[PDB]
């Protein structure tokens, strides 16, 4: 019994809802934002940090699935906006829910973090040493954004979602391709921390607040992510695709390039905008609560993420 | 042929070298004060390199020493809690600088247990049959995260990195592992907080990024929980050497006594490097291979055990 499947899904975002309207009044930018990106509103934290969000997801997953915290063999969080560098968010969550038996760590892979982490989760299970784990992508990008730069401030939201993953009799994780190219890392940065020790003599002026090269990542998505997807499926072999919800125009393009039915690409960024590592799991959980996807349906679903790094990767799983 | 094994090791620390003598003039205290407390004589401190650079060198050296081509690498894991950016990972930055164009890459956050956590992870990856060659580097630039006025913590840490090449093998090398965590104590050991000053945030948080360390809580923690962790894998009979996080030799002394394992088997490293966090074990590992103390493909029973922020701890039992 070596195979793994997703056994439960859960999401949690902050109740504070911020509209393009609100952001524009505040910024001076009207809903060219929506036609530009497919975004209408995101959720923004007013009191929560990232562990607060991931906690909720962890708590909900235990509730809905009816497992004890002590069943969890491990907890991976894919974030790039953790409360601290140390402790990891996962350790904070692991404490908060009393999963005494779990080891936990965070995975740093930007918008690919949830796919990378679900992939690593699958390996931890295939080994036979671990049966049950929680994988959660969570992010509070609002504390990284320079809110007076309308270029990006409008793009990102805060949120969190994840899944419970347990061992199974039959395979579900069918294939995967994980890729990266740090020869283009310049294109999407955040969270630089400046060394001001008495011994440091560099005066590097990297930003602490997020910064992206808009044209580069966009171009990178269409060409590279499209090839990565086609590396796993054609239209005949996939039923749905949950892509990192970073821009609806990317979704459109990737669909035409890949010749995969546009209908099959679920969308979400209208309500949540770009929540990075959280984006796929949020979408996933909505689609399940919508009734679009059903655990055990055997629907053929590919999850594909892409973002800073640069990183990208796809999973083909039968649900 | 799906068993990970360590096929090569290497390490890199900045050139700038800060002796107790120096800190003691700096911090206005004595040579002996520093030494008595830490058990350390000198340690390396960056002056122009970030974690990504220290890891770069490591990867670079593992490539040259193993005579492997970067294009052969399938994955790069970096254990670090002091990255250049949160995004991109140090792992990716390294992956760019060495043209490992075929490898995917990410960071693992698990503080002073990172290397062990990460090594464990590479085993699963290789074990799956999807990947055969990977770099697993622990590197840390913790000097940027200390209040250098405080002789209490700042005299403890040094910078640097070091890691291993892992390759697929016919015969299993990784025998047993136990990874543990206790987030109910995460307050004990913290760094790198980052305050939300968004226009929407109405919370009220102070936030030195500078480390906060509850000394005796984590000292007693290490002596108790680590010991029990080490014993669930081996006893004195079934181990040749143990590579532990180099936090403070007195922890290594007390743990030896609890486990009832020969003290000479616990390799020790800290005089000249100080506490290098995720770096500590893989640097100890490369020195020991220099000495010839450890010999690759000898079948020496070895256990690498880490413990640190989280709280995290964990041990790998592998055959060298
Ligand atoms: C030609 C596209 N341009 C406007 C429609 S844009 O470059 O300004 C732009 C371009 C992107 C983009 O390509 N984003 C990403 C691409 C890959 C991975 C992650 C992202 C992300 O936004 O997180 C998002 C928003 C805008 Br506005
Ligand atoms: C009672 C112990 N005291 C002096 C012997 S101490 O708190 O100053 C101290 C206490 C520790 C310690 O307990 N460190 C750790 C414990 C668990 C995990 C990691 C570490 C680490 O320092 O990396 C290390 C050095 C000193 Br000096």
């Amino acid at each position: 019994k070596n195979y793994a499947r997703i056994s439960c899904t859960s999401r949690y975002v902050p109740e504070n809802c911020v509209t393009n309207h609100q952001l524009s009044e505040m910024m001076d930018t009207d809903e060219w934002i929506h036609s530009r990106t497919g975004i209408s509103e995101r959720r923004i934290v007013t009191q929560e940090n990232t562990s607060d969000l991931c906690h909720q997801v962890a708590k909900q997953l235990l509730e809905k699935s009816g497992k004890q915290a002590s069943e969890i063999d491990f907890i991976l969080v894919a974030t790039v906006t953790p409360d601290f560098n140390m402790p990891s968010v996962a350790c904070q969550v692991q404490g908060a829910i009393g999963a005494t038996e779990a080891f936990a760590f965070d995975i740093s892979a930007a918008c690919s973090g949830f796919v990378y982490a679900l992939s690593m989760a699958e390996k931890l299970v295939l080994s036979g040493r671990y049966q049950t784990g929680l994988v959660i992508g969570g992010e509070t990008f609002s504390k990284m954004l320079d809110w007076t730069d309308r270029s990006t401030a409008v793009l990102f939201g805060d949120g969190a979602a994840g899944v419970l993953i347990e061992a199974a009799e039959t395979p579900h994780f069918l294939n995967e391709k994980l890729q990266a190219d740090g020869q283009r890392w310049a294109a999407l940065t955040s969270g630089y921390t400046i060394n001001e020790s008495p011994f440091y003599q560099g005066h590097k002026q990297a930003s602490k607040t997020l910064q992206m090269e808009g044209r580069s990542i966009f171009d990178f998505a269409i060409k590279d992510v499209s090839q990565n997807i086609l590396s796993l499926v054609t239209d005949e072999t996939v039923d749905y695709l949950l892509l990192h919800q970073a821009n609806v125009r990317i979704i459109d393009k990737i669909a035409r390039k890949t010749k995969i039915s546009r209908e099959k690409f679920l969308t979400n960024m209208d309500k949540y905008g770009n929540t990075s590592a959280a984006s796929i799991p949020i979408l996933l959980d909505e689609a399940v609560e919508n009734g679009t996807l059903i655990l055990g349906s055997q629907q053929r679903v590919v999850l594909t993420g892409f973002g800073g790094g640069l990183t990208w990767g796809s999973l083909l799983l039968t649900l």
